[PDB]
Formats: C-alpha cells, structure tokens, sequence
C-alpha cells in the first residue's frame, strides 16, 4: 500500500468512499474537490477530476445512494452547501465533470459537516453550521435533482468549536440522527407529527467531540454509535429502543494518549477504527459479552 | 527579459497580443488556451486563466477590437472554431473565466489559421482549413455576441501542407484579405456586388509559406505585405491600387539560412521581424528608397 499526492495545495479535510468503495472524494482548504478512481487492473488510484467547488475552505463531503444518481455533496466555510451531479459524458481532469445541482445559502454561519440521510427515507441530507442550527434538505421530487426544500430547522445551542453528525443507517428502525456540538452529543428522532425531537443524549464527554458515527445495525435491533473525543477517549454507546430510548455506555478506551480525531465503522458494523494524535489507527471488534477489544494497530 | 513557463504540456503554436499589448493569448497541442497578464508594478507576466478549449490540437488565436468586448477566437484540428467572451466578474486560474460564445462546425476539415477582420468593417473573422475553403463569419448584430452568420465561402485549391492569412488593417482602403495556401499566396478584395474576388497574387515562392502578414499603411496609400517562406527567404511586396492592383517585389532576404517561420509587423508598420531555423530573429526598417535593411538581430 503506497500513498499518492492528493494534489491539494492546502490541508485536506474529508475523504469519503462512494457506495461501492471504488472512488474517494477529497476536499481541502484549497477550495477544491477531488474524486479519485480505483483502477481495477493495477491496484493504483488516479485522479478522476479536480475542480474549484467553494470560495472558502471546504470541510465535509458525502455521496448519495447510487439509486439517486452520482451526487456528491459538499459544505464549506463560505456558509453554504453545494451539490454536484457527475456528468458521465465528459472528460477527466477537465473541471467540467460535475455541476452545481443547487446551492443552500440558508446557513447564516460557516458550515462544518453535511451527511446524506439513509436511502430508505428518500433523498435527504443534514448539515450543521456554526450558528448551531441543524437544517434538513430534500428534493421532495427525485426527478428534478435541483430543487431542495427546507424540511426541518432545529437549533442546538449557543456559539461562545467543532461539529459533525451521522444518521442511523438501519432501514428497519424509525428515522433518527445523532448530532454532536462541542462537548455535547444529542440524538434526534422523527415524531408522530413528522417534526424532529430530542430522543436522548450521549453523556460522558469532557472535551469537544472530533468525530461521531452511527453503526449499521445489521442483524441486531440495539443501535451503536461511537465517539471520538478531544479528551483522548473513544466511547461506544448501546442505544436500545423500547421518551422510549435507553442509552448504555459499553466501552471506553484511552489507548490513544492524545485526541481521538476520526472514528469510523465497517460496512456491516463489525469493525471500528480510531485515529488520533498518537498517529496510530486502532481497529476494534466486539466480544461475545459485547465489550470492545482492539484487534490491530497501524502507525507512522 | 526573463522567460516563463507557458505551462503547456504539449508544444505551443500561437501567441497573440491583445490590443493594448498588455495580455498575450497562448495555445498549444495540449488543447488548452492560456491568457497571461503583464503586471504594471513588476515587469513580470503571470497566468490569468488556462482552460481546455478544444478537443484536438489548437493552432491559431486572435483577439477582437476592445470596442466589441473581450473576445478571443480560436481554431483547432478538431475541424471547428470557437469564440470566448471573457467574464470580468470571475476568478483567475479557475477555468470559468471564458465562455464558448459559439462554435463554427462548418469546416469539413482541420482548420489552420483564423484572424479577425479589421474593426472598421465590423465584427467579422476569416479562417482557413485543410479543405482549402475560406469562410467568413460575422455576428451581423453586435448586441448578441453568439450568433455568427456565413458571409462568404470561397475555395482556394486542392489538398494533395500549411496555411495562414492576414487582413488589411488600413481603415481607409477598400476591404481586402491576403491568404496563403502552401506555395501560393492570393489576395482577395470585396466587390461592388459585395462578394469576394481574387485581386492579385504574390509571385515568387518556391516552397510552403510559413507566415504572411499585412502591414498598417499609416501615412501611406501603397500597401505592404511580408512573406515568410519555407525556402528560407523573406519577401516584401508593395501593392499599389490604381483588375486594379499592382504588385511589386521590394526586397528579398536569405539572411536566415533556414526557413522563415514567423514574420511580424510593428503597430505602425515601421518595423518587420523574421524568425527561422537559424534560431535568430531579425528586425527590418525601411530606407528612403524603400528597400529594407536589417537593423538588429537576436539569437539563442
């Protein structure tokens, strides 16, 4: 496994795998979004297309279920999110390979993270800004991938900083989204009235929460969501749903001695990864007792 | 005087100065057009914008009188010409700084050279392809810089190769254009009937004619047009207009020992430049007798 030049002139922020894990979409402070392709023949990655996406620094990215087309979404410090439908009949390395399906100017403050809701709910997406306001967009009509409406607009809290969020993958559980603002982590669920509500919180954080992601509850009903905190501790919670949610603290690991920056899940929720200051990446597996044990560690 | 990276991945073809000689528009086989700006403060040139223009190799370029906007025109081996109106309210180095005002697909063969007619005739342009067919386009209406019509369509000769052309700058002389195809050089003039006609030819060429340009007849009535030939000889003709044209051969210089590739005029038709295989560029001035004498020589 050999690295490769992202090609970015300024520090890189997010890297997201498309559905089939064939491509990865980069994005950094150089205001450019880059999609790379994994060559079937040679095990090498090569730039599919780079192009100025936003005017300020870009920080988040996420693809949308191939059942809705090839739509990469992006958020930036320019206080606005942009969508991009890939143009199959184009060139590569050109810059005319992706178009602004639209632009979400509503956020009256710099955005930090945007993720597409699970496909079974439709073509929806959430995004959290610095104004501490959650915003849910969705092209009510899948045919015109250009007009997105404002579903919900909840406000988290004050702005005296780090953010991020992750929906609940499981297609067989009532819609819900977990958002984390600073030293907080709150779970939201859809109501009988079709409006969002605060279903529970993940207690225990002492510093800002660098990363949080929900896990694919494949084969199980109890949900699982991991936390990468600034204090240097990974946390795995077990949310069971009988107010009707129970939040359990399963594990907790300091193994990193620094700050947990990125915490990520397997595609079947079998493995969990944790990266931090100690420049190492630990992967975790679950026990029959459901406590988490690290299986391996990569370094630098 | 220090050079600078054109930035082109493949050999460069044409470089044209805009009206006020502030910018220069490059174009090479890497299918990219690049406009450079001359910094007032520091005597250095720096890239204004690069962008894939054509699909094949680009070979010619030419600006249009600022009185018609900022329109750069380009011809390529993709058998079609494209126009580009600069977007003042954009970025630089982006790629979204110039738009395809239109595209001239008519040429049923790879194009070689395209030059805008003088401003006093309107917003017109000529272009010569490999099919040996001259084509004159012009947005009959200056307001919509997107619809160009087909004025004239003359055919030069067979296709058993090099081409190029140059209009007659002078605002006080009846419209005319000099085109050169291979070992030929023909002058065309507008007729009483508004259709083109062959007014005269420049005799004397033994090989292909690399470059030909008409001179600014400022202060004089007799016209002057220079020839850069493959045989390695510059030729300066004196066309006086009383059929009504007289063609005189003024000078002839072998000083280059190779091939005259590029022959260019001053903005007042006071100096003439000749570049060729001998990697030197000679500049010529006229005598009181009107014979031409080289005044200086640059090299490598």
């Amino acid at each position: 496994m050999q690295p490769f030049d992202s090609g970015h002139d300024d520090l890189v922020h997010d890297v997201v795998y498309d559905f089939y894990g064939r491509h990865v979409a980069t994005c950094s402070s150089d205001q450019h979004i880059k999609v790379f392709k994994l060559d079937k023949d040679t095990s090498n990655w090569e730039l599919s297309d780079s192009w100025r996406a936003h005017d300020s620094s870009i920080v988040a990215i996420d693809w949308a279920s191939p059942e809705y087309g090839r739509i990469i979404a992006s958020a930036s410090y320019d206080k606005t999110v942009k969508l991009w439908e890939e143009d199959p009949d184009q060139e590569e390395c050109s810059g005319r390979r992706w178009n602004k399906l639209c632009t979400l100017n509503d956020s009256k403050g710099s955005l930090y993270s945007v993720k597409f809701a699970p496909a079974h709910l439709g073509l929806k997406l959430a995004c959290l800004g610095n104004d501490g306001i959650l915003r849910l967009y969705d092209a009510l009509e899948p045919s015109d991938l250009r007009s997105w409406t404002l579903t919900s607009e909840m406000k988290v809290l004050s702005i005296p900083s780090d953010f991020c969020l992750s929906w609940c993958p499981s297609r067989f559980s009532p819609e819900k989204l977990a958002v984390s603002a600073l030293e907080q982590a709150i779970i939201y669920q859809r109501g009988k009235d079709g409006k969002l509500h605060v279903a529970a919180k993940l207690p225990g954080h002492k510093s800002l929460i660098r990363s949080i992601s929900w896990a694919p509850s494949i084969g199980r009903w109890y949900q699982l969501i991991a936390t990468g905190c600034k204090d240097g501790r990974i946390r795995i919670f077990k949310i069971t749903e009988k107010s009707n949610l129970q939040v359990e603290l399963l594990s907790e690991h300091d193994d990193h001695n620094g700050e947990v920056w990125s915490v990520s899940w397997n595609l079947t929720g079998t493995i969990l990864s944790s990266a931090g200051d100690d420049g190492k990446v630990r992967l975790w597996k679950a026990t029959y007792s459901n406590e988490f044990k690290c299986m391996s560690v990569i370094t630098a």
